[PDB]
């Protein structure tokens, strides 16, 4: 019953998930200059080289593309992480105009829309078991800026007229997430917690410092699709991302000096 209209929207959300108001919501806004390197950081390793990519799905609040996650396939390890997590899916915030969309801001400002590729910490054993732990998830966010195109993203885009509705899903095998990654992996990492209901807090968010460029005509197709399901009246799928919520007794740390 959660979306992201103003009668069910993220003011609405606390009503039924009270963590809402947490003491570790995500996301946040990224002050740049208050941020510390932090030299304890590993190196972070993105190992995503054997993904298997199954599906894509619309789940009416954004599309997912799932991988195979019964075995080590694409982990991401190392810098704030304590083990290895294995990707399970990742999906898109974005906007209806280009000057919003984006989940975290990076000194307030907003990108156009955010990446947020999940994972699991292994040592717990299922994603579900996962969500009841403090570190059972890390999720690595992208954000996406307007101008050349990307083209590792153009697969996504071209699939989504087959997905426009809640509930539909399509093939989607051998997708290869490493193009959708920027050159540079420097980050800004803290604790936080799922962006949408049920806001669990269970993340260590890394936040990638390079944007992303994908063009006008990609994520005008991302803003095509639709929250509602077929037959139904049409609610464009945009505006999807939560505000910046209170950072409460939390510091980001960054990877680079
Ligand atoms: O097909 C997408 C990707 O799938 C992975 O399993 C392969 O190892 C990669 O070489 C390929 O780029
Ligand atoms: O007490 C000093 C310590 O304060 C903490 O809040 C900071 O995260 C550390 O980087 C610093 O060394
Ligand atoms: O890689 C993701 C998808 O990209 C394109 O849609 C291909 O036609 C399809 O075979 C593949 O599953
Ligand atoms: C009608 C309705 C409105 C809002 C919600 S919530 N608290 O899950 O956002 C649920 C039902
Ligand atoms: C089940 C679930 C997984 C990941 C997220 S997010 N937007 O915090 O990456 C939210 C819910
Ligand atoms: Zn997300």
């Amino acid at each position: 019953h959660w979306g992201y209209g103003k009668h069910n929207g993220p003011e609405h959300w606390h009503k039924d998930f009270p963590i809402a108001k947490g003491e570790r919501q995500s996301p946040v806004d990224i002050d740049t200059h208050t941020a510390k390197y932090d030299p304890s950081l590993k190196p972070l390793s993105v190992s995503y080289d054997q993904a298997t990519s199954l599906r894509i799905l619309n789940n009416g609040h954004a599309f997912n593309v799932e991988f195979d996650d019964s075995q080590d396939k694409a982990v991401l390890k190392g810098g704030p992480l304590d083990g290895t997590y294995r990707l399970i899916q990742f999906h898109f915030h974005w906007g209806s105009l280009d000057g919003q969309g984006s989940e975290h801001t990076v000194d307030k400002k907003k990108y156009a829309a955010e990446l947020h590729l999940v994972h699991w910490n292994t040592k717990y054993g299922d994603f579900g078991k996962a969500v009841q732990q403090p570190d059972g998830l890390a999720v690595l966010g992208i954000f996406l800026k307007v101008g050349s195109a990307k083209p590792g993203l153009q697969k996504v885009v071209d699939v989504l007229d087959s997905i426009k509705t809640k509930g539909k899903s399509a093939d989607f095998t051998n997708f290869d997430p490493r193009g959708l990654l920027p050159e540079s992996l420097d980050y800004w990492t803290y604790p936080g917690s799922l962006t949408t209901p049920p806001l669990l807090e269970c993340v260590t968010w890394i936040v990638l410092k390079e944007p992303i460029s994908v063009s006008s005509e990609q994520v005008l197709k991302f803003r095509k699709l639709n929250f509602n399901g077929e037959g139904e009246p049409e609610e464009l799928m945009v505006d999807n991302w939560r505000p910046a919520q209170p950072l409460k007794n939390r510091q980001i740390k960054a990877s680079f000096k």
